[PDB]
């Protein structure tokens, strides 16, 4: 509350192990799913049911140039990106697997990193 804080917690190399994780993402084989945006006039279906379309030169260019305020922001786009490829895909599709694996990479790196 006023005048009382936690400890501050360093979060002065959290831009830059984001970027590392988000570059061991981004050369990961099951990545290929996740790249760019997904083409919203060729893919039927997906601008109207994915409210908020996630994808790694998305979080990369956002990242690159400010827009995630902290760490969590930026775990919460990554998630994005897995989220709406379940809402999307079946489990039992090369993407749907993709998806989960490359959540797994991620969830493990995060707390490696962080936790």
């Amino acid at each position: 509350s006023m005048s009382v804080k936690k400890p501050k917690r360093d979060d002065s190399k959290d831009l830059a192990l984001c970027s590392m994780i988000l570059t061991e993402m981004e050369t990961h084989e099951d990545a290929w799913p996740f790249l760019l945006p997904v083409n919203l006039k060729l893919v039927p279906g997906y601008k109207k049911v994915i409210k908020k379309p996630m994808d790694f030169s998305t979080i990369r260019e956002k990242l690159s140039s400010g827009q995630y305020p902290n760490l969590e922001t930026f775990a919460l786009d990554v998630r994005l990106v897995f989220d709406n490829c379940e809402t999307f895909n079946e489990d039992d599709s090369d993407i749907g697997r993709a998806g989960h694996n490359m959540r797994k990479y991620f969830e493990k790196k995060w707390t490696d990193t962080f936790k």
